């Protein structure tokens, strides 16, 4: 009767997670995929016509992979030649084809190898970079203008973000910024001069004889970084001027004074803007608003309307201050900012009253500022239930903060817990995401009734595929420590005996602000092992955890591999003491972070563990970029923190490995967790005697991404837990 | 009673190997160092006198590490800061020190980084390569002279051999050569403009942030090669004529009609040069004979002069053509040489006259012409016993070529069947090597008589600690084949029952022209295995072994990666229908050509092999230097061998290893075979979905020498193959 979830059934990925990805393209209209064909929907009724036909694009050449419909739903874009770069960045060539007179556009075209094109948020406006510069076209056939002429590659980047500003602050690749009303476009401009650059090698397929050197600009920690400039330029006049005058940006003064970021621009009005700028040590911040001169033609900021935002025991925010959400009108907006008790709740602002008023409370951080109607603010946090990992979405009345009503929480709390959510343009419709505890289950609802109208995906059919195989089971909680509770969680086998010994394996991230405990229903390599070969997943929130308050994330502030690390051993430990978990045979693996804590762990003297796996690990933080380390580490100086970038290094422990069976594994064309890392970690070995498995994986990025070596690496982990066990 | 070599035993290495390395610094006086001090022995009666004291040296405020006597015997160079390059590149700083007024010199000194310096045969002239130019000293003191201004590093190499022709040609740095009475000196430049460069990382210790992206120039096959230029200068009135004149001598004109190489270069008389040019394709290579003009000035090279030697079957030479041995007068020498049969004796030639006489036949090839009086030729060669792995000293009379005398014979070949040699200037005095079957012995002999004086160093000490551990056996013998015998080689272990199942590994290295098959006595890897863990290690020379005739070694000209590999298959065949040799579990092991011939065979469908490991192998040819590659492939194009180099690849095999338990280790800093080979090694089983034994070492070169990683690698290959098998 029945089988399990093998690894095979895992990698060939045979049990298949139906979505529902959609587009509104108004307020009451949005686009949904069917494979052959693409339907519009009428998120009313749901009287689905058929948009655009699928046999329209056969005779093509080319293979396309995406589209884009401007909001004139005159124009489609056309995407194919995608080439990844980093995380969020890719080059290829785009085609435009116009709608209404069913024809391909022919001359005028935009760019064989662009870096980023886009429609303004009305009318069919393109913004563009190619070639490190940004060009615009009012029209589609007609030609186009440079905004830009400064661009040189890996030093100067218009319209888009250099490889550090892409990954940890704004993870994205679109640096510019277009108007309300397409009438104002701003742009952010990198001299990436004195960045130092970070070498290495790709060595393609079999036929290339001399590898490649890839040369890129990467801060590691305490080095140089890549000087920013913020612009804004007239799209009107710009067509009938000859060089478009692009007015710039400056300060602020607190920002000039020393090394500065750009946190998360956005606009209020077509000519309000609010520029958040962040200090190097990124306890300070400044968000500035600046309007439109229509007499001096310069964007001024008087003084005072600025909001300071500092913080006394970090950094400010997540991974970088909450964009604002203005009002209607432009001068009042909300900020989900750490509040007194630490706990990030929608701050209500006014461009000149310095101080806010708070509207919400208690111990649940609040995720998400998702719709803002003059009626009701729809966020997104973790108060129901009282669980860090539960999402849960919320309408908060603006004119009585009493009238605060949950939406997901009882759609059927018994599968639902776990949420994130779409909303049409006016906010007359949203789709809400439930990807937990069960199966997803994607609904539309109606927002002046928000009353549920139909289900758009309920995943019965994967369901009926899960009664013929013994699937695990997820058992999220929390233990007791120091008088604070910290969450954890076990991917229990199938048929759980709670009176045999059984061997468990940490999976652990826990990085700074993560989560590694929510009711987050998925089917990796965690299912795997708990199932078919009966080993207990579990991953533990420890001291640096989001979601659950700063007196738990910030706890790490410049102690970074230190309390996580102790944490997740302590963790460890209360599951010792539990019966089923067999003193001797207790595992942890990580990847990323994951490794590196994984790394820490394993040179502890701890011998809570008889082996580990860590993958693409940072080995010593000098090694990594520094808007991400100088975050939780301050400046590698003796001036401020560089004695403990030195003191947490996996390199130190390299001793205490003699007992452990370490396992290290690494992309060697890695952007992010340079190889360097782990090259210096295996010569820590080698140097101290310590027999270890080693396994590199060729041109593999940091998610070794591709298919083959995808399946290649959970094969090889799957040989060394079920060997280091059964 | 009694343990065995076990890892430790070999790593740490306890068993030590009295050498006894001595410099002759005459014809009847040489030096010995003795640890503290350095005594001056005296060839005959041994009256040891103490040349230079040890405290001498103490105050120095440097580490020093080798020193070099002139002829003079008035000036000793001291070497420190010895930084290890490539294979025997080293750049470092060098003082000279006054024997006679007992002080150290003080200004004009041999500047710091200097890459190459040397005395000249006689008088104390010092000839150097700095910042790739070469200067010369008259005197010590004195200033000096830059004979050349072009040297631009990793581009024109003056005086100093690039990475190619340092590796495959010359096997040396030196690319300078002193005339007989230190009147002359003729240099080498290379023109690396073209020359392709293979970079990679290097990362140096934890402390570097940013990786080192090494570049160095390197004709990986096929590519272009730098371009070589002769020259000479007359070092006498160097120092009074402002710019010292550099005579080229440049042709062949059967060289200059394409891509050629330079040989090797020898003097034979003042004003009597020999140069040996090499074509591309090396089967046909030129020896030019010319001399000093003193009227012209010029070095003319009187065509009648030259000795043309082609090869039908192959390359011409070992690894390259041996050098000429002049006699006194300097218009008669000899050179080994492939004869009719194909076996290479010392054909005696004249300057005018064409052709040659052999002074030796049979079927056994001549290693090298050691000594040359106008009376005997002392050469090395494996004619007694019949046996190839059987080095002996025999003295051959000029006049009648039927007194042939051996010396090393009978001196005890219960003991010693392997030599080599030093001789005294005048070789009034010779130094024989007994390097196998039993432990090393390095006697004294004087030439007049040929009569053993004394024992200069016997062993007895490492022997009787031999006594309390019970070593292996060395077994060494041929099988027949084709109607050929072929040799091969057992390190059987202790109590050799042939009665029971043992376990076999095959220790192949049988690369063009090698010898895994040799009555040398070595305590390396080998023998901890075939002793502690009782596995059976054996070396098999086939179809392209050396030594053996041009027959056996040219067999696989073009053909690389075909005959020497499934020889060694056929041979691990011949082993299996032997008794002891357990079918279930025979092993094959090998380091850098090693590693090649060891992946090319886990990947035939051999089935042989439960398992293997392969260590910094080639894997496609395009991935080495042309040098070497050219030699045993041709040219990568489909005018010559290209179709070959693809059907030669560890690549195309790579779904064969399924079967197999392959174990890739590889040098990420190798200069010799590019970590790039492994990296297409791993990327090609990643995409068959083959499991596999990964291990990369950190900044190690080819050999993975470092203390660390060679105690590191040869562990976890213990932990593999006890494994594989117990
Ligand atoms: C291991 C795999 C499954 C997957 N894990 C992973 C874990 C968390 C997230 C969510 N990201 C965020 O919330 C935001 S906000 C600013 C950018 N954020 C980032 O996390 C950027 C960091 N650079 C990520 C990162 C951190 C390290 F310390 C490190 F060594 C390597 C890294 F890649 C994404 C990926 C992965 O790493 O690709
Ligand atoms: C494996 C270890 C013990 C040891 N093996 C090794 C084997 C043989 C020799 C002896 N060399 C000679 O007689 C002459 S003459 C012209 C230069 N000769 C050479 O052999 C030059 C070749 N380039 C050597 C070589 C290197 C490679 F990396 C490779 F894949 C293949 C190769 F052939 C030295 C080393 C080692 O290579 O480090």
């Amino acid at each position: 009767s029945r089988k399990t979830y093998t690894l095979t059934d895992y990698l060939k990925n045979t049990y298949r997670l139906k979505l529902y990805s959609l587009r509104w393209i108004s307020d009451h209209e949005y686009l949904y995929k069917q494979e052959n064909n693409i339907l519009v929907f009428n998120a009313e009724y749901g009287n689905s016509s058929v948009f655009l036909e699928n046999s329209t694009f056969d005779e093509f050449g080319h293979s396309i992979n995406d589209y884009s419909i401007s909001p004139d739903g005159q124009f489609i874009l056309l995407e194919y030649n995608y080439v990844k770069q980093w995380r969020h960045s890719y080059t290829a060539s785009y085609d435009i084809y116009d709608l209404n007179k069913r024809q391909l556009i022919t001359e005028e075209r935009i760019p064989n190898n662009t870096q980023w094109v886009t429609w303004s948020p009305v009318g069919h406006k393109l913004a563009y970079v190619w070639n490190n510069d940004i060009y615009v076209k009012i029209e589609p056939n007609l030609p186009s203008y440079r905004i830009t002429w400064t661009g040189k590659e890996d030093i100067i980047y218009n319209g888009i973000t250099d490889w550090v500003y892409e990954e940890e602050v704004f993870s994205a690749y679109s640096a510019l910024w277009w108007s309300p009303n397409g009438t104002f476009l701003a742009y952010a401009q990198f001299n990436d001069t004195e960045v130092p650059l970070i070498e290495y090698s790709f060595y393609s397929d079999e036929s290339l004889q001399y590898p490649k050197t890839v040369r890129v600009p990467y801060p590691k920690a305490g080095a140089v970084n890549p000087t920013v400039k913020f612009f804004v330029v007239n799209t009107d006049s710009l067509s009938s001027v000859t060089n478009a005058t692009s007015i710039q940006i400056t300060a602020p003064a607190s920002m000039l004074i020393g090394d500065h970021y750009l946190c998360d621009v956005t606009w209020a009005t077509q000519e309000r803007i609010s520029l958040q700028w962040l200090r190097r040590i990124q306890n300070y911040s400044v968000m500035d608003i600046c309007d439109y001169d229509e007499s001096s033609g310069r964007w001024n900021c008087l003084v005072a309307r600025q909001h300071i935002e500092m913080s006394t025991t970090g950094w400010v925010g997540r991974f970088r201050p909450s964009e604002p959400h203005f009002t209607l009108d432009g001068n009042s907006f909300y900020k989900i900012i750490s509040n007194e008790e630490g706990y990030r709740h929608i701050c209500y602002f006014q461009i000149d009253k310095k101080d806010c008023t708070f509207i919400t409370k208690g111990t649940w951080e609040v995720i998400g500022i998702e719709a803002l109607t003059s009626d009701y603010l729809y966020y997104i946090s973790n108060e129901y239930k009282g669980m860090p990992g539960g999402r849960n979405l919320y309408k908060i009345q603006l004119s009585d903060y009493t009238k605060v009503t949950c939406l997901s929480c009882e759609l059927n709390p018994e599968r639902c817990q776990y949420y994130s959510v779409s909303f049409s343009k006016e906010a007359k419709y949203y789709q809400l995401r439930c990807s937990g505890p069960g199966l997803p289950l994607y609904t539309l609802h109606s927002s002046v009734n928000d009353k549920g109208l139909r289900v758009l995906e309920d995943n019965s059919a994967l369901d009926k595929m899960l009664q013929n195989v013994q699937m695990p089971s997820k058992k999220l909680d929390f233990i007791i420590l120091n008088e604070t509770k910290f969450w954890y969680q076990m991917i229990l086998p199938p048929h759980f005996d709670k009176s045999k010994k059984y061997p468990l394996l940490l999976d652990v991230y826990a990085g700074p602000c993560s989560q590694k405990a929510d009711t987050v229903f998925r089917l990796n390599w965690a299912t795997y092992l708990a199932s078919t070969e009966n080993i207990i997943v579990a991953s533990f929130d420890g001291r640096g955890s989001g979601y659950q308050g700063d007196k738990i994330m910030h706890a790490i502030n410049r102690r970074l591999g230190t309390f996580e690390v102790e944490d997740q051993i302590e963790a460890a430990r209360q599951f010792s003491k539990m019966g089923f978990v067999d003193n001797k045979r207790i595992a942890i693996w990580g990847w990323s972070y994951g490794g590196y804590v994984t790394s820490m762990v394993l040179g502890s003297g701890s011998g809570v563990f008889k082996c580990g796996i860590a993958v693409a690990p940072v080995s010593r933080w000098e090694y990594y970029d520094s808007v991400y380390t100088e975050r939780y580490m301050g400046l590698p100086t003796p001036e401020d923190n560089l004695d403990h970038y030195r003191n947490s290094t996996v390199m130190s422990r390299a001793e205490n490995f003699k007992q452990v069976e370490y396992l290290l594994i690494h992309g060697t064309a890695d952007d992010n967790v340079h190889f360097q890392q782990s090259a210096q970690i295996s010569k820590a070995l080698v140097d101290v005697g310590v027999d270890f498995q080693a396994m590199w994986y060729t041109d593999e990025d940091h998610g070794i991404a591709s298919s083959t070596a995808h399946q290649h690496i959970y094969t090889h982990m799957s040989h060394f837990i079920k060997q280091c066990f059964s």
